[PDB]
């Protein structure tokens, strides 16, 4: 939900093994892509859109943290190190992790207004790109698998407190 805000307390786990909360990353701006490793459907396009309009923007781990992540809590480490690797995601300033327990996992969803469901052997989910402001404030939400320019763009300017003196609120 615009405005509200992701719990900092969230424990991740990222494609090394690494542990963190989510509010060490506090400070940056933070783009959340939900994604499941075994989809061969919605979340390649999303991840290689990201791939296409992330590098126009500003450099991951420096400008804002790109955070992908898995819902799915069928996947392992080994599962998140084989996305980081296929799609050749840094994974310091982008990282791909997954929730410590099904109580993170919850948590972080809950937050994003996020719903996923069964079908047959896949998950049936929207496609969305969160963007946070530096104290895990939601500050937009990205929907679709074709990313524009502009739109992440006015995203991050929202997320810094920015791109509003155009009108008086």
């Amino acid at each position: 939900s615009l405005g509200t805000y992701v719990p900092g307390d969230i424990t991740l786990v990222d494609s090394y093994g690494n542990e963190f909360q989510l509010k060490n990353l506090k400070g940056k701006p933070i783009i959340l892509s939900p994604i499941y490793t075994h989809c061969r459907a919605a979340c390649p396009l999303i991840t290689k859109s990201l791939l296409k309009v992330i590098p126009k923007l500003g450099t991951p781990g420096k400008d804002f943290w790109v955070i992908t992540f898995t819902f799915d809590p069928k996947d392992t480490l080994e599962d998140i190190k084989r996305f980081q690797k296929e799609y050749g995601i840094d994974g310091k300033g982008w990282k791909v992790v997954k929730a410590k327990t099904s109580e993170d996992l919850f948590k972080l969803l809950d937050a994003i207004d996020f719903r996923f469901m069964t079908a047959g052997n896949d998950f049936i989910h929207p496609n969305v790109v969160v963007v946070l402001s530096p104290e895990l404030q939601i500050k937009d939400y990205i929907y679709g698998v074709n990313y524009n320019y502009l739109e992440f763009v006015n995203a991050l300017r929202l997320a810094r407190g920015e791109g509003h003196h155009h009108h008086h609120h």
